[PDB]
Formats: C-alpha cells, sequence, structure tokens
C-alpha cells in the first residue's frame, strides 16, 4: 500500500485531503514560492483541527537553500516550535554554495527536531552527488526525501528515483512534482513507496468589483481519485 | 518630521534599514506573493534583534482579501500571537466581495489586536468608495493605512492622496507603492505624514553549482531619510 502525501496550503485544504484519503499532509503557505513556512496562527490552527498526520515545511523564503545566519537562527526556533506543537514531522533542506548538503546545519537542526520524522525536501534535488547526498541523510537521521529524480518532474526522473530505492532502504524515497492521478501507476509500479502530489485547482476570486487573484486550493476529488488507484494498485498486486 | 517605514522581508533586512534612518519596518515573508505572515522564528528573532517599531504583516495568502473561516481563523490567533509576542502594530486587512471593508470580521481583529497600532494595508486601494472606507477605519480605530491613492503608483495617486489627507483625521495616509528616493520629495511637499517604501532589489543566489533573494538597499533607506530631514530643516 503506498502512501499518499498531498501538500496543502490552509487549514481547509488540509481538512479536505483528510476527509478524501490522503495519509499525510505537508502544510505549507504561499504556493508563488514554492512553498514555505506556515504562520504560527496556521500551525495551532491545523494541530486543532487535522487528525492525520501534518509535516510542515520549514522554509523561510523561496530560492535556494543556502540560508544566513539570520535565517537559519528563524529556522531552528521554527523547528523547536513545530516539535513542541505535536506535529509528528516537518520538511526542510539545507545546502552549501556547492550544493552538498550542508551537514553541521542539518545536524543542528536534527537535534532541534527531537522524535520528529524529518523529510529533507526538494532540496535534494538541487543538490550534486545523489547517492553521496542519500547515504549522508541517512546518516543525519532523514525519514525521507522528496524527490524528482533531479528532473523537472518525478516522471521524467523515474529511473533515478529507482535508483535511489534501489541503493538504500532509508531515507524513504516519496517521488514529487507533478505527480497526480494520470501518472500515478508509473511510479507504484516502479515501486515507489510514498508519493507526493499538490492535486492543486484554481477557485476563483469571488470579488465582485475590482481596481491574480485565483485561489490554489487542493481538490478533494483529485485526492480520493488518487487514493483510489492506490487502493486498487495494491489490490491488483493481489 | 515624515516618518519613513521600510518594507522588510527579513529580520537581517530589519536590521540594515533600521541601521539607515528606518523609522518603522514592516515585517513580511513571501516577496513573491507580495507579503505574507513570518514565521515566529523570525518574529521572535526580530523582538530580539530590532529596536525600532515593527509592524508584522497578517496575511494568509496572496491574492484578495476576502479570507475563508479557517483563513480567518488562523488570522485572529496570528494578531494575538503578535500581540502577545509585543510588537508595537501590525498589518492587515480583510474586505467583502464587493469591495467594502468587511466591518464584522475587522471589528473581531481589532479587539484580538487590543492596543497595537493596526495599519490597513493595501487592500484599501481595492476599495469602491476611498472616502467612505477612510470613516469606517476610523470607525474601527484604524491607526494608519497604506494607500497609492488607488493607483498603480503613489505618484500616479497623489493629487487623490493629497484629498485624502484632507477629507479627516481618521487614521494616517500612508503613501506606498512606487515611493523611492527619487521622487520622495513628491510626496513630502504634497504633505504626506508617512512614507512607505520597499527599497529592495532582487539578489542573484550565491550557488555555485545549478535563484535570487529579494532584500533591502541600505543606501536607499539612508538617502530617503536624507530627503527627510533636508526637507524639513532646508
Ligand atoms: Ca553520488
Amino acid at each position: 500500500m503506498a502512501l499518499l502525501e498531498i501538500c496543502c496550503y490552509s487549514m481547509e485544504c488540509a481538512l479536505t485531503a483528510q476527509q478524501n484519503g490522503a495519509d499525510r499532509v505537508e502544510l505549507c503557505a504561499a504556493p508563488k514560492e514554492g512553498g514555505l513556512t506556515p504562520s504560527l496562527g496556521v500551525l495551532k490552527s491545523v494541530r486543532q483541527r487535522v487528525t492525520i498526520p501534518v509535516h510542515p515545511i520549514i522554509r523561510p523564503r523561496g530560492g535556494d537553500f543556502c540560508y544566513s545566519d539570520g535565517e537559519f537562527a528563524a529556522i531552528l526556533e521554527d523547528v523547536r516550535t513545530v516539535r513542541e506543537l505535536g506535529f509528528p514531522g516537518l520538511v526542510t533542506g539545507v545546502l552549501d554554495v556547492d550544493g552538498n548538503v550542508d551537514m553541521p546545519r542539518m545536524e543542528k537542526i536534527m537535534a532541534a527536531a527531537g522524535p520528529l520524522a524529518v523529510t529533507f525536501h526538494r532540496a535534494f534535488d538541487m543538490c550534486a552527488n545523489p547517492l553521496y547526498t542519500l547515504n549522508n541523510l541517512a546518516e543525519l537521521g532523514i525519514a525521507r526525501v522528496l524527490t524528482s529524480g533531479q528532473k523537472s518532474d518525478a516522471l521524467q526522473g523515474l529511473s533515478k528515483i529507482m535508483e535511489l530505492i534501489a541503493h538504500r532502504d532509508a531515507p524513504i524515497i516519496m517521488a514529487g512534482a507533478g505527480v497526480r492521478a494520470e501518472n500515478l501507476h508509473h511510479f507504484l509500479d516502479a515501486g515507489v513507496l510514498e508519493v507526493h502530489s499538490s492535486a492543486g485547482a484554481w477557485q476563483a476570486s469571488p470579488m465582485r468589483y475590482r481596481n491574480e487573484y485565483s485561489r490554489y486550493i487542493v481538490d478533494g476529488a483529485a485526492v480520493a481519485e488518487m487514493k483510489g488507484i492506490i487502493e486498487r494498485h495494491q489490490a491488483k498486486l493481489e
């Protein structure tokens, strides 16, 4: 049975994902930035309203993952905060200017994260030396890695993704980027244990007066369909 | 005595702004989203390192200001958080579908805000009736409003801003959108009490293996404070 993780940009979307079969949620803010740390209000809101596992992303800004000491100070505090709020895991990633995992920094994040299941995000796809990196993530105690096989979308990086899976058992490899109902079977047939999807859609602004404004939300039906595909596939596997 | 407020997307940028003359900082995250609520980590960081007044923006997402019940619940908790952390003010705004200030929900925010000085942001430039909105803001107890005179840039809307300033003594009118060292004197001559500027630029990523970051320009901040100082010192 493959694990279905849905990226949500609001508490309502995470709830919709939960009610539609999602096994886990990656909680983010700012879709146009690729996902940034949610405000404390959103975090607390989700802890009070969402029951399935929620992993908040810890990312102060978009762009690269070579944070300054100031941004890093905030990141450590956010990690401690997410742990204290009771989340079972979190998502983050830090690299040096050459694309190598910043080990000293990641170790400090792991220490602050405590028992939390940490996901090293797509910073992995911007890094050099995939295997060497996986070995080091395993050394840090990273639970899983969100990756597209270092390609524009996970389907293109499918052969690489399979390589990662066959290289080490840990961290768990989670396919992400462009993963949708139409191509889910590719990942399942390849033996991917966890898949990440935005199950995104655009809802028009209800704004009647003006002078973009569409909201990026989770399509509940899309989530259910993907979970359906996952259940049948695991079933077809006898 | 014109007040210079700088929009900063990081603690370090806020510090740079402070070291260069900024009288106040609007703290935001997500420059590409037009500015969203900063995380607790960033907020705590600024409280321990920045001394001039800082007003964090409270905005869960980009786009319109007609938030869902779920988003609004988060907004109230963030107002409560910013207040509890001791910031002297905050920036936010909620509108109904017809371009009117959402009074029932804005009232709940004011209640949660307590003594904090609340700035109604550019949601104001999306309102159908500016003078009536100013009235509504004063009714709410709003301290100041960030506006471009309802134009694409504040200079273009300057004549409108001058009209707003004389209308009433409701919230303070703070000119924003396109304000920079180059055109600052226009707003000062117009009689604007407070001005807002991001005074920044997108910085290239230092990555040597394969990419931008929005940072404040401390020189620009310093130049603007100079213009302000010289203005009422001429
Ligand atoms: Ca390698």
